[PDB]
C-alpha cells in the first residue's frame, strides 16, 4: 500500500500511456490542458477510478467522447485531494480506456516555480520549472502519483514562440501554434515507462551545447559555455555506468542548468537530467552529482522503489554506483575518501535529528508524513553505507558490482520493496548466506541511528585533512602564526572540503581562529559552492559578525536547499543575524521555490 498516495493502487487499474497537450500562460502563472491517461482495468467490472490531484481546476472528464462524472474529495494537506471518475462502460480484468481530463495548475502549485524576467539569467524572459519527486506531480496534473506504477508518455506543450521547451523525454519535433501564431508547439515522446515523479517541464529562453555524443548542455545562454566545461566528463561518466549497470536505455543524456533557485543539486529526469548552478566552481570538482545523476539511470529510474517507504533503495544504491563511478576515474583511495566523508554526513544527520528520530531509519513508515520535510542524507549515506559493508562483507567491490548488474536486470522497468532487494540479494548470494546471516537486518533497516557496525576505509587522502583540522582545533593563541597559506598547497579541493567539514563537527572554534584562518587561507574569495558553505557555517556557528552578510547572501542569491536551510538555521541560532534571518526570509518568500519557502519557514519557525 502507498500511504502518500490516495489514487487507486496498481492492483486496482494501471496506468499504462498519458498523453499531455498544454498550454504554459506566464501571465496567469497556469498550465492549461488536457491530460490523457490510458488506464488497464486490473479487476473485474470495474466501474470507478480514484486519481491523485493537488491545487487542480478541472473543467472537465472526457471518455469515450462523452463528459463523465467526477467528484473530488476534501484536501488531505500535502496530498491533496482525490479525485474519483465514473466510467461509463464496467471494465473487464486487463481492459484499457483513454480518459482524456481537462484541468488547469494552480499558481501556487507545489511542483512548479514561476520565474518573472528579473529572476532569470537574462532578464528579457520569464521563466517556469517542474520538480515532481516526491510526490508533487499530482499539483501538475491529474495521476496515480506513486511510483509503484509506470507509464510512457507523449506530450504537446505550447508556449510563446520565443521561448524553449524541454521535458524528461526525446524532443520529437516543434511547429507554430495553429490556434496561436505567437506561440510554438514542442512534441515529447517517453518510451521507457517511467514512474511519474519523473515527468519533467522546463520552458525558458534556453540554449544548447553538445557536450559528447549523446549529451546536450541546456541553460541560458550566459551559462551555456561554464556548464559545457564543467560537465565534460558526463559521457566518460555514461561509459563507466553502462559497464557498471548495463546499457543505457533512454536514448540521451541531456543536462539542463536550472536558475539558482533550483532547491536540489540534481534531478534525475529522465533523458534530461536537473542540475543546479551552484555546480558550476570552474573546475569540475563538483562533477560526482552528474555521476550520481546518470547512476539513476540505473537505480531509481529503471529499478524504482515501490513506495517512498523503500526510498533508500533509489539512493543508496545510486550512491554506490556513482563512488564507483569516480573509483574508476579518479582510483580506489578516492572512493574510499569520499565513502568516509559519507559516513561523516550519515553522523551530522543523525546528531542533528537525534539518534532515536524515525527518519534515520533506513526503511521509513511515510504516513503522515509529508515525503519533504523527511527528506535528507540519511537513505543516501545509511543506505550507502549497508552496501558497502555489504561488499567488503561478501568478498569485495567486483563480486559486489556482480551483484548490482544482476539487480538492475532482474528489476529492470519494475518497482520493488527492501524485501524484494533482499530476497534477491540472498539468492544472488546463495553461497555466502551464512555471511548474510550475520548482518542484523533488524537494525540496519529498521533501527534509528547510526549503522550498527561501521565499514572499513583506507585513510590515503583523509589524514591531511584530519591533520590540519586537529591542528586548528588544538591550537592556543600562541600558535595561530603558526598557521601559514603553505598548510593547503598538497590539498585539493575536496581536502578543504574535508578540512572544513571535520572542523565543521568540532564548531564553533575560538573567533580569533576564525579570524586567523581568513588572514592565511583568504576563504572568503572561494566561489566553489561547498567549500564556500561550510566556510560560512563555521564562520556563524563561531559567532563571527563579518560574515552574516556572506552568510544571507548565499542563503538567498542561491535556492539549492543543501546549503540555503543550514545557513538560515545557523543565522537563526546566532542571536545577532536572528533578526535578519527572518527578515531576509520573509521578504525573499514570495520570490522562493514553494517546498523551500515551506521547509525554510519550519526550520525558522515562520508562518
Ligand atoms: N532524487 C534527487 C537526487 O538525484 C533529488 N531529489 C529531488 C527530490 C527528492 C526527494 C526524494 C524523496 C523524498 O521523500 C523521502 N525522503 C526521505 C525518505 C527516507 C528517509 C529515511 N529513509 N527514507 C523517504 C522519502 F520518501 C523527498 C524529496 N530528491
Ligand atoms: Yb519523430
Ligand atoms: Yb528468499
Ligand atoms: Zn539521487
Amino acid at each position: 500500500v502507498d500511504t502518500c498516495s490516495l489514487a487507486s493502487p496498481a492492483s486496482v487499474c494501471r496506468t499504462k500511456h498519458l498523453h499531455l497537450r498544454c498550454s504554459v500562460d506566464f501571465t496567469r502563472r497556469t498550465l492549461t490542458g488536457t491530460a490523457a491517461l490510458t488506464v488497464q482495468s486490473q479487476e473485474d467490472n470495474l466501474r470507478s477510478l480514484v486519481l491523485d490531484t493537488k491545487d487542480l481546476t478541472i473543467e472537465k472528464v472526457v471518455i469515450n467522447g462523452q463528459e463523465v462524472k467526477y467528484a473530488l474529495g476534501e484536501r488531505q494537506s500535502y496530498k491533496g485531494s482525490p479525485m474519483e471518475i465514473s466510467l461509463p462502460i464496467a471494465l473487464s480484468k486487463n481492459q484499457e480506456i483513454v480518459i482524456e481530463i481537462s484541468f488547469e495548475t494552480s499558481p501556487k502549485s507545489s511542483a512548479l516555480q514561476w520565474l518573472t524576467p528579473e529572476q532569470t539569467s537574462g532578464k528579457e524572459h520569464p521563466y517556469l520549472f517542474s520538480q515532481c519527486q516526491a510526490i508533487h506531480c499530482r499539483a501538475i496534473l491529474p495521476c496515480q502519483d506513486t511510483p509503484s506504477v509506470k507509464l510512457t508518455y507523449t506530450a504537446e506543450v505550447s508556449v510563446p514562440k520565443e521561448l524553449v521547451a524541454l521535458m524528461s523525454a526525446i524532443r520529437d519535433g516543434e511547429t507554430p501554434d495553429p490556434e496561436d501564431p505567437s506561440r510554438k508547439i514542442y512534441k515529447f515522446i517517453q518510451k521507457v515507462p517511467i514512474p511519474c515523479y519523473l515527468i519533467a517541464l522546463v520552458v525558458g529562453a534556453l540554449e544548447s551545447r553538445q557536450i559528447g555524443p549523446r549529451t546536450l548542455v541546456w541553460s541560458e545562454k550566459e551559462q551555456v559555455e561554464k556548464s559545457a566545461y564543467e560537465f565534460s566528463e558526463t559521457e566518460s561518466m555514461l561509459k563507466i555506468a553502462e559497464d557498471l549497470g548495463g546499457p543505457y536505455v533512454w536514448g540521451q543524456y541531456d543536462l539542463l542548468v536550472l536558475p539558482p533557485s533550483f532547491p536540489y543539486g540534481g534531478m534525475e529526469n529522465p533523458c534530461l537530467t536537473f542540475v543546479t548552478p551552484t555546480l558550476l566552481a570552474g573546475d569540475k570538482s563538483l562533477s560526482n552529482v552528474i555521476a550520481h545523476e546518470i547512476s539513476h539511470s540505473w537505480t531509481g529510474n529503471l529499478v524504482t522503489n515501490k513506495t517512498w517507504d523503500h526510498f533508500w533503495l533509489n539512493e543508496g544504491h545510486t550512491v554506490y554506483l556513482e563512488r564507483h563511478i569516480c573509483g574508476r576515474l579518479f582510483g580506489e583511495k578516492f572512493r574510499h575518501f569520499n565513502a568516509l566523508g559519507g559516513w561523516g554526513e550519515l553522523q551530522n544527520s543523525v546528531k542533528t535529528f537525534g539518534e532515536t528520530h524515525p527518519f534515520t531509519k533506513l526503511v521509513v513508515d511515510l504516513t503522515d508524513i509529508d515525503p519533504d520535510v523527511a527528506y535528507s542524507s540519511v537513505p543516501y549515506e545509511k543506505g550507502f553505507a549497508l552496501l558497502f559493508y555489504l561488499e567488503q562483507l561478501l568478498g569485495g567491490p567486483e563480486i559486489f558490482l556482480g551483484f548490482l548488474k544482476a539487480y538492475v536486470e532482474k528489476f529492470s522497468y519494475k518497482s520493488i520493496t527492501t524485501d524484494d532487494w533482499k530476497d534477491f540479494l540472498y539468492s544472488y548470494f546463495k553461497d555466502k548466506v551464512d555471511v548474510l546471516n550475520q548482518v542484523d537486518w533488524n537494525a540496519w533497516l529498521y533501527s534509528p541511528g547510526l549503522p550498527p557496525i561501521k565499514p572499513n576505509y583506507d585513510m590515503t587522502l583523509t589524514n591531511a585533512c584530519i591533520a590540519l583540522s586537529q591542528r586548528w582545533i588544538t591550537a592556543k593563541e600562541d600558535d595561530l602564526n603558526s598557521f601559514n597559506a603553505t598548510d593547503l598547497k598538497d590539498l585539493s579541493s575536496h581536502q578543504l572540503n574535508e578540512f572544513l567539514a571535520q572542523t565543521l563537527q568540532r564548531a564553533p572554534l575560538p573567533l580569533g581562529h576564525i579570524k586567523r584562518m581568513q588572514e592565511v587561507y583568504n576563504f572568503n574569495a572561494i566561489n566553489n559552492s561547498e567549500i564556500r558553505f561550510r566556510w560560512l557555517r563555521l564562520c556563524i556557528q563561531s559567532k563571527w559578525e563579518d560574515a552574516i552578510p556572506l552568510a544571507l547572501k548565499m542563503a538567498t542569491e542561491q535556492g539549492r536547499m543543501k546549503f540555503t536551510r543550514p545557513l538560515f538555521k545557523d543565522l537563526a541560532a546566532f542571536d545577532k543575524s536572528h533578526d535578519q534571518a527572518v527578515r531576509t526570509y520573509q521578504e525573499h518568500k514570495a520570490s522562493m521555490h514553494p517546498v523551500t519557502a515551506m521547509l525554510v519557514g519550519k526550520d525558522l519557525k515562520v508562518d
